[PDB]
């Protein structure tokens, strides 16, 4: 055992990583090119559901390669990240909703447990792909409202949105009035081909430019009512949905360790390939970025192990296993998020301007790793706040 | 008087910041749109000859505008830095061989000193853009020049070809000359820092063979301390937006916040200040050459190196938080914050010197060697 | 020409300057000795009176050396911190006092403005140190209670209170509850010998263990009927240019402590001979470089005090045009000078740990100036922020 | 699972975590008063004889507690370094020597594997305190010895010394011999309570029965001192429960900046352990299941440990000076641990292998051909 995402564990999520191995190549190339236009990886995506990995983090019974350890996700996408940041920010989409729903699918209320075969099953060989539009756009609140008839109308837009070009399914965070005055949480799941679901193309940015981060409109956007995820009221949650949240994206810490372990390769090994003997300077950044590296690695390699632990044993309180998850994620979050654009700044400095260069990888991953910081849960401005309330009372 | 880049000091230096305050607008808005495309300002900076800044740093005797205090040179850079850094950085190789000329008509023998006057009244007024061909290509060593800043708008090169050193100025209209527009670099793309691949023995400009003395050093030193500026500017600039942003929420900020605000606040302030010194210390040890050239030299250039340091660590440091503290909307490119978050990152790759070059040098100026 | 408190500007404080150098090496000596016992330097400090040193900062036409540039007193807290920080600490104490009562005596009220000339008068040759007991207990109030005959009752004790041992006068900070309902803030001037007053030497510190932090208790303590101040909480941001002479001062003291860590460390680098290691050139150009900013920082930060403290054309504007920029240096020093000190002793190795060395004692000095406020990070952090923003 | 120092893994060292839970009050309570004055606590270690603790990483089958999980013995040293940083210090030396017997004992020859047997049985009950006399006094140079070393932790209740002579060899002297001189004129700025002493050799009597450098001792050197990080993080854990406990204990909203604080400091500690924790249960993988090339076995195992050693020697020092900052001057006064604990932090920067300048030439040349 290592704890560094150096090699996966489970023999289900071995196998992932050799399959994947295939496709590096592949993706490796085209991903300056992408990056340059900001083009979504169309057929090098579509490749994987003919391999089987868009449909990995699906139980075995209901498609193939029953991944379910957390750590292993992670150590997929860095070795993909490794390749294309992008693609792997993209993969995780998918990969989410595996997780998401195969703990859906067995520990859900019969009306929704049995939809989550339908979809489970169908992204099992590729014949769909999930999404999740979360985030609302400035000034804007998807809601639901009722027609007369007994459906619903699903109005709203969401942002960044990613893995979106490719989608079938959404995963749309709406909240209906009820008469009573109370507002309820509910998530439906629409289909792409949905009347009023409009996709935009408006994804510029400052890196992560080939994932499929789309902002996603539905107008009056029909759903009965027999499908739908009703929650508990807004406000008034539990700390029980933070081990939701947990499982949901802290797999993404693995994709800016990739970046970072992708860098140093590049930095690294162009400054062994100047032969000789390496300038003073140069071996006290080579060895600070190593040291951050392993640092980064290792965090972000307990954190995981952490909510592997805790997701599949403790059986006490809901809401403990809520915190026991988040707590220690945010902390690695908060490290990888300082300490990955640090080992790509001294990769950066140690290679000389000919990384400033658009030409160079070096650029791009600069670019790249500057996005974890503003992905939640939680920002810095909110982590402070989270993670200041566990150490105290409040 | 407080030495923190606020406002100039010689009043020849502050009828150059009123006369830019009045370009500021027109190229601030054509910031964004001339970053996303690459493409140099040709008409936004000609329009600095028709006021005369394009010939700022230049004796009043000669053109106009007598600016010698580097402090000043760089309170000019900062206050156009924030509107736009790439234009900024082209503006300095011109106000750059304004000093370097100015010293070399004053203190240069009879053959170099009269070809000064030829270049330093012509662009006095606008007619000539100096350029400076430093740095060989790899492989290839001039006996072609990449990194040269402002080349589109050139009209003399001041070429570093050799073992005995000497600079030779060729012109634009050269038979051999051919300026590639081929430069795709991560910030700063709005500048001419494009690239470049027959005279006669009285046209150059012989020099010492290569080795060297500390003397040069003091050269070095002017010819590009005042860049710090810029940096100082971009930092300044990211502060105003992200704190305008912040401030622009209204009710009670987050306690992470405050924290970010007073961090990034502090930096900036502890940023501009060591520039500061650094800059009005070159000037102090500029205008007396009565002693050692050997020391005025170190005496220069150390501490100049020691702000390079402090800024070149400080100001990416605190566009980081400004970019952390008004959230992704500061990720998308249309947003100004990351124009801003990649022009930063420039100044770590400027010579001189970089990190690796500046701590061999800094180490033996704290030792023996 | 410099702005990095390498040499000071006013013929008035360069006079300060080279009286002290005479001090340094005797008090060099023995502050090794003083920080391990914890004894106050009673005799070394009374020197500075035969010289005048005690009277600095007051008016030639009351005393002598007339310096009120704050920017050349701290250059002179700094030239003697790098021999003692201890002293250094006790000595900014006097110094202080010294621009508050020329403050207090040229723009004072007269009932206010006469006992300002007795005091000042006084400490121009060294026949009164002055000090002031600010900060209260943990749990106490300093208040003044009536008697009834006319004469006030002050009771409550101060703590951090330096220069104490050598100490004549006291500016306690009290506060009186008036009947009408609202409580007032005064500044009684209690001679040494008071009736009930009584100074503790229970000063035991990481560093500063040589200045004279006491605590002082005031025990039914009589005096006539004061500085009267306006009531508390509604004070302005006037207030703030008082509070920043007072204290910005000591920024000097901590550039010292730095600037004396370097040379030893350096020294001791450079005395090894031959070529420095790797990682010691990384080091030895990292902390250079950070001295240099804090030194520079500290610098423009006091020049900036100067300017807005002679111009007194709004009073609420020159309160935070010189709090603002001091809280910038203090935080910029506060984490920029243990930071140095920190490579320093990483760069001489494990005899640098030994309590013998002298590295070791200005690594606990260093620490001191995250702890004074005005202001804490945690405060200064909402002080800045709410500068930058609306509030 | 975990791996960031919280609970031991082995059964053997879940025992010594425990029989340790009955020594930290007594220790925890006199280590302010030991600080002060600087004395050994010649009489709360002997009570680890008592119950076996002084024997620890000693085979079940020598005397008893068989640990040889580096990772559990640092997870103890965190447990007492809590406590005392100090004391935990001087355990450590012996618990050293019990890593480094037993894989004498093992992989040794015959000559020198039989007196392992001598000295591993001797310290299994208490009977013998081994220590290591190492480093030598700046201008000395270490049958028939001379020379004196220094930072000889744990000096006091010696009874065997291990010192580095050269001709380079380890010779066994005891306690009671004819020309040794124990100085105990130790005068640091923290970790006074434990037992660095410095120790003089005047030409002492040996029997030669008594008795360039490759990679593959790396491994040795690695396994020697890797588990001292665990008292570095376990000053930080300390200080951090001082500081949060205070902060916590103020009641009411926390002031803002203190909030970014105790989070900042929350991390620091977090990436801290993790990180030392990850570079032990790596050098245990290392350490057992590995047959092949003896100098990879040892890069492997020194490197990351220099990882995790370069992260704590900046990141420990990091979190308790928060905790400062975060307390308030109270925390300035000797009086309060708080301020002791800033002292002993500061140690671990200053010890080999490998120092920061040398660790960055050792992690720069393993990063490139060199």
């Amino acid at each position: 055992m290592a704890a560094d995402l150096r090699a996966p564990l489970t023999p289900a999520g071995r196998t992932v990583v050799d399959l994947l191995a295939g496709v590096i190549p592949r993706i490796s190339a085209e991903a300056a090119d992408r990056d340059r236009t900001g083009t979504f990886p169309v057929e090098a995506f579509e490749q994987f559901a003919k391999l089987g990995l868009m449909g990995a983090t699906v139980p075995a019974e209901l498609g193939g390669l029953g991944l379910t350890r957390l750590y292993d996700v992670a150590t997929a996408l860095m070795r993909l990240a490794e390749a294309d940041a992008s693609t792997a920010l993209a993969w995780h989409v998918q990969l989410s909703r595996g997780l998401t729903l195969t703990y859906e699918w067995q520990h859900g209320t019969p009306p929704v447990r049995a939809m989550a075969e339908r979809l489970l099953r169908a992204m099992a060989e590729g014949e769909a792909a999930v999404c999740g539009a979360l985030k609302d756009a400035p000034g804007v609140v998807t809601e639901l409202h009722s027609d007369g008839a007994g459906g619903w109308l699903l109005s709203g837009r969401k942002v960044l949105v990613s893995m979106a070009p490719i989608a079938t399914h959404f995963f749309v965070h709406a909240q209906r009035r009820d008469d009573d005055g109370s507002v309820f949480l509910a998530v439906p799941v629409v289909h792409r081909d949905a009347p009023g679901l409009t996709v935009l193309d408006n994804w510029d940015g400052l890196g992560m430019r080939a994932s499929g981060t789309l902002e996603v409109v539905f107008d009056r956007c029909p759903v009965r009512a027999d499908e739908l995820l009703e929650r508990g009221p807004v406000g008034a949650r539990r700390d029980a949905v933070l081990a939701g949240q947990t499982v949901s994206s802290i797999t993404m810490l693995g994709i800016y360790a990739g970046i970072a372990q992708a860098a140093r390769d590049i930095a690294v090994g162009f400054c062994a390939g100047r032969g000789g003997e390496p300038r003073a300077g140069a071996r006290a950044l080579v060895a600070g970025l190593d040291t951050r590296l392993y640092a980064l690695r290792t965090t972000v390699g307990a954190a995981l192990t952490n909510a592997d632990a805790a997701s599949v044993d403790l059986s006490g309180d809901p809401d403990e296993r809520g915190r026991r998850m988040m707590t220690p994620f945010q902390y690695a979050k908060m490290t990888v998020n300082e300490l990955a654009p640090a080992v790509v700044d001294d990769c950066l400095s140690l290679v000389g301007g000919l990384a400033y260069t658009a030409g160079h990888p070096l650029s791009r991953l600069y670019r790249d790793v500057r996005a974890g910081g503003f992905m939640q849960p939680y920002s810095y401005v909110d982590a402070v706040d989270y993670l200041s309330g566990q150490a105290l009372g409040l």
